[PDB]
């Protein structure tokens, strides 16, 4: 964690120019990562949603939680990334691929906020890993990720760009559940 520059902080809140977006390498996401979904399911994220619903007079607790329930849903409990390989862990079963970088795509949301998807492709015919994956983590140039959202599929990169409601979400495996909540409480 270098401190964020001025550009980097605005970019994290979805305000950036296209010309400042730069390519990134898979190693920005090296590490071992826990899905946050079990934390939602156990009620451990509720203080996140309590705070959010309190601050937002247009949304109820149930509106906030449901939106994140839909967003975080996945049975990939863990992801490991190392030496250009991403490993996916579902109930006792592991798949992995040496992913190739395919560039990024800039998306503009209805709010007018912006974000960048970083696209990779698995070209390994033996692999059972998703053929396409996209990383989104409020960062628009090389920098070690502190948490990320990942889109996974076997159909097309465009199909994943169209996705807006499910975005399995990963924080460092080493963080306690309390620390995830505190991170969520802020950023
Ligand atoms: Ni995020």
């Amino acid at each position: 964690g270098k401190p964020l520059t001025e550009v980097e902080q605005k970019a994290a809140n979805g305000v950036f120019d296209d010309a400042n977006v730069q390519n990134r390498t898979l190693s920005d996401w090296d590490g071992v990562w826990q899905s946050v979904y079990p934390l939602l399911q156990s009620g451990k994220l509720d203080p996140v949603f309590q705070k959010k619903a309190d601050a937002d007079k247009t949304k109820t607790f149930a509106e906030i939680k449901d939106y994140y329930h839909k967003g975080y849903a996945t049975d990939i409990e863990m992801i490991g990334i190392e030496d250009g390989i991403v490993e996916f862990h579902r109930n006792n079963e592991t798949t992995s691929c040496k992913y190739d970088y395919d560039g990024y795509k800039i998306l503009t949301y209805k709010s007018g906020k912006k974000g960048v998807r970083y696209l990779f492709e698995c070209k390994d015919p033996e692999s059972k890993a998703p053929k396409y994956i996209q990383f989104s983590d409020h960062i628009i140039a090389p920098r070690k990720s502190s948490h990320f959202h990942i889109f996974m599929g076997n159909d097309s990169q465009q199909s994943l760009l169209n996705e807006m409601e499910n975005w399995p979400t990963y924080y460092p495996y080493q963080l306690s559940s309390e620390e995830v909540v505190e991170e969520m409480m802020s950023h």
